[PDB]
Parts: C-alpha cells; structure tokens; sequence
C-alpha cells in the first residue's frame, strides 16, 4: 500500500507553531512526499516561492534517512489559473516545450517524479489533457534510457461526477499515469447556503438528490469508467471546512450564513487545520453522521466538518476493502505535526492513523 502525501510551500510562513518546513517531515511517516507547488513560467516547469530551491533540498534530503523514500513536484494547484494549463496544453509547441523542460527541472533538484493538479480541465480540455500526459509519460520513458530510475507521473483528479464526465478519460490517462489521487473531500462547500459534510464516505439515506457526492460513489464511478484499482489512491483530508451559521438550528440543513471565522494559525475564512480543529473542540459539542461515518462539531455560530482518527482509519480499512493502491493525505503541515495541540503526545494523529490500517493486513 501507499501512502502519498502533500506538503504545502505556503505552510512556512504561518506564525507561531503554524510554521511547518519540510524537515518537520517524518521519513518513515509516508511513502511518497509531494511537494506543492511548481509554477510555470514562459512554458517552462519553474519554482513558486523565493525559498524553493531550498526547501527542495531540505525535503529530499529526508531521502537520505529513508532511501525508499519517493518525493514528487506538483503542477498546477487550485489557485493556479486553470486557463493557463489550458493554453499550455491546447498548442502542441508550447506542450511540447514544457514537456521537455520537466526532466532536467526535476533531475537537477533532485525529485523522483512529477504531480498534474490540473484543476480542473472543461469539456474543450478534455483531449489535451490526455495529450498531454501520453507524450510527458513518452518523455519519461525516454529520458531513462540514459541511465537512471524512469520518473513518475501522477495526477490529482476531482472525484465529481459531473467534473469527471466533463473533462476527463479517464480510461486513457490511467494507463499512462503511475497512480492517479481522488480529491475526495471538497464534496460540499461554502459556496452553497447549507450545512454540510465535505468529505462523506457514505451517501447517507437522508435528505438526497447528490448521491454523487461521497468518496464510496466517487472510487465505483471510477472503477467503472475504466481505471484499475492498482493505480487508484483515496484522498484523505487533514482539515475541515467551517461555517457560520445563520440559525440556532445545528442539525442536518441547518441554514448557513457563509464560511467560518479564520483560524489563528491558517488565517483563511472556511478552512481549519486539524491542530486548530483540536483547539476548537474543547468546549464544542460533537455529533457523528452514522450513515456517513464522519464527524462535525459545534461551538457558539460556528459549524466544523472534519475527520478524526476514527473517520481516518475507517475510510483507510474502505480502500483497503475494495483493493485500491492506497490513500492520499492533504496535507501533513494541517495534520498535528508538533503533535503538541491534541491531546496523545503523537506527532501526525491523523496521518498516522492511516499509516496503521495500511500496516495492518
Ligand atoms: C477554498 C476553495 O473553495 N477551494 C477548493 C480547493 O482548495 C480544492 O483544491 C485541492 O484541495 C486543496 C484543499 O481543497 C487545495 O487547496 C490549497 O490550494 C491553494 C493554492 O492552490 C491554497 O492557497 C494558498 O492560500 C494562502 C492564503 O490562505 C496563500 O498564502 C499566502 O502565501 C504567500 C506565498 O505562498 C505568502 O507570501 C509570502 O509572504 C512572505 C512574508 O509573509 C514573503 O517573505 C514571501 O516572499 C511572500 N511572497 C510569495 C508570493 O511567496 C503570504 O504570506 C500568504 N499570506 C496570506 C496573504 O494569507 C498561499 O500562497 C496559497 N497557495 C497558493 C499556491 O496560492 C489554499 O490555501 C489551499 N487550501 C487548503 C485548505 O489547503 C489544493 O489547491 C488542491 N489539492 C490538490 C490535490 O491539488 C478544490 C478541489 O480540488 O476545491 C475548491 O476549489
Ligand atoms: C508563475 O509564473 C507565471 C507565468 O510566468 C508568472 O505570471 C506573471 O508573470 C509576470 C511577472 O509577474 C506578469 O507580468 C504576468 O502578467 C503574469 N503572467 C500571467 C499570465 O498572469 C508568475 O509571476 C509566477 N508566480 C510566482 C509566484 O512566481
């Protein structure tokens, strides 16, 4: 089993014990360590904060402690202009140029492969998309050929119904990808005026007409358009989303006024990291979705969506049970890695809980 997870460049400037640098990282912890994330830059994979380079070699030379350890670059990312992928990849020039830029970028600051967070591709976007990752894994397979380890090429698709169907091949760009990561846990937002899980394991019979929107339909869509289970990695979060609500009412479709207050640490209005998470309970009432399998929680207006350790292991024992190829975690730097901020003195609660049932048979 595998276990990727991301580290985030951004996660350094957080104040306080926020501050997380890569040689926080346990090198036993995960099996593949992605780095997020490489810009682009006149078509060219370039890096992203003044300090990368640094922090490029801060993290791989967690390497040298564990030699199995794999760690890759991702492109792309939420905030990076989709359209900007989009013009990349629509030209097969400048595809081409960016292509070819990859290799050198990655030999050179010493990653073991590359990580396409193209998010997320339209339904013009769709061919290119495969285009693109049948000719970079072409430049991969060719570029070992001088001797070294080939490099990987993964992918971070959404786990959507509709974002699949639309922009998507998933036939095809499976057998050219190493393993592909399902972002199962932004299923519900903030953006629609309601309370809401975001990462559901389960449907759920209650109140329905999404069906679509649980990690359990997300991995069968999956299986069923044509990937195979061996390359299929399940997304884990490591944070929760929060609200306001706009009513004193708490359970299921209570009203929803907007995103909730920022936390100390992550400073960003709709998100908490687990570490905060852990502050917030205290004093908070907890309830647990039984047909879901996830918990939330309550404190004066505000309402948090999260995982827990249970959550955590229980969706690592579901892609265990339907043999996919592991789980990914995002983030490590959202996870307790001081693990000074809940509670059982254990560095990584929630990363480690997966890292147990994976270890498990
Ligand atoms: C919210 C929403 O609806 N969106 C979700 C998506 O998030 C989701 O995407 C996938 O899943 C992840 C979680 O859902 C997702 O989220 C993360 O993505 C973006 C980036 O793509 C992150 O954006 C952060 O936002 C930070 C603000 O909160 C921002 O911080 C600023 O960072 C800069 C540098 O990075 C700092 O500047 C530096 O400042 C110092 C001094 O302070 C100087 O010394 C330096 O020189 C400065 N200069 C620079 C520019 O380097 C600055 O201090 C800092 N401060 C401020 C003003 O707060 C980060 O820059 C930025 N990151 C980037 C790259 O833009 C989100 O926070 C992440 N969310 C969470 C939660 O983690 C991922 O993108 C994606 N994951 C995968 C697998 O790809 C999608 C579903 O996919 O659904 C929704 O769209
Ligand atoms: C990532 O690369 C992009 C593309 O090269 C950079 O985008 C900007 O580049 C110029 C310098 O800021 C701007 O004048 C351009 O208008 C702008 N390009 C576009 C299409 O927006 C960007 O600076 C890089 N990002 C970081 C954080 O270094």
């Amino acid at each position: 089993y595998k276990l990727i997870c991301y580290y985030t460049s951004w996660s350094q400037y957080r104040e306080g014990d926020g501050s997380c640098f890569p040689d926080a990282i346990d090198p036993f912890l995960c099996t593949h360590v992605i780095y997020s994330f490489a810009n682009i830059s006149n078509n060219e994979i370039d890096t992203w904060e003044w300090n990368d380079v640094t922090l490029y070699d801060t993290l791989n030379t967690l390497k040298n402690r564990n030699p199995k350890l794999k760690t890759l670059l991702s492109v792309g990312g939420w905030n990076f202009g989709p359209e900007r992928f989009s013009a990349i990849a629509s030209k097969t020039q400048s595809r081409r140029t960016f292509i070819k830029s990859v290799p050198p970028f990655l030999r050179t600051h010493g990653f073991d492969g590359l990580d396409l967070a193209w998010l997320y591709p339209g339904r013009r976007d769709k061919r290119h998309l495969t285009t693109l990752v049948k000719e970079m894994k072409a430049e991969f397979i060719r570029e070992a050929q001088a001797g070294t380890e080939q490099l990987l090429l993964s992918a971070a698709v959404s786990a959507g119904k509709i974002a699949i169907d639309r922009g998507y091949d998933i036939a095809q760009i499976s057998r050219h990808l190493d393993f592909i990561s399902l972002l199962t846990y932004d299923f519900h937002g903030a953006w629609r005026q309601t309370v809401g899980h975001h990462s559901p394991l389960f449907a759920g019979n209650e109140d329905a007409s999404s069906r679509f929107s649980n990690a359990d339909y997300a991995v069968s869509y999956m299986l069923r358009l044509g990937a195979p289970a061996n390359k299929l990695v399940m997304g884990i979060p490591t944070f929760g989303r929060s609200f306001t609500l706009a009513s004193s009412k708490t359970d299921v479709g209570a009203p929803v006024s907007g995103p909730g207050v920022p936390g100390r640490f992550t400073k960003e209005k709709g998100i908490l990291a687990y570490y905060e998470i852990c502050d917030f309970l205290h004093g908070a009432t907890t309830h647990r979705f039984r047909d879901q399998q996830v918990p939330y929680a309550t404190k004066g207006n505000q309402w948090v969506a999260y995982d827990d350790q249970e959550s955590v292991k229980n969706k690592a024992r579901y892609l265990k049970n339907r043999q996919l190829a592991g789980a990914m975690v995002w983030a490590l730097d959202l996870d307790d890695f001081r693990g000074t901020f809940c509670g059982q003195n254990l560095t990584f609660p929630l990363t480690s809980a997966v890292k147990d049932v994976l270890a498990e048979v």
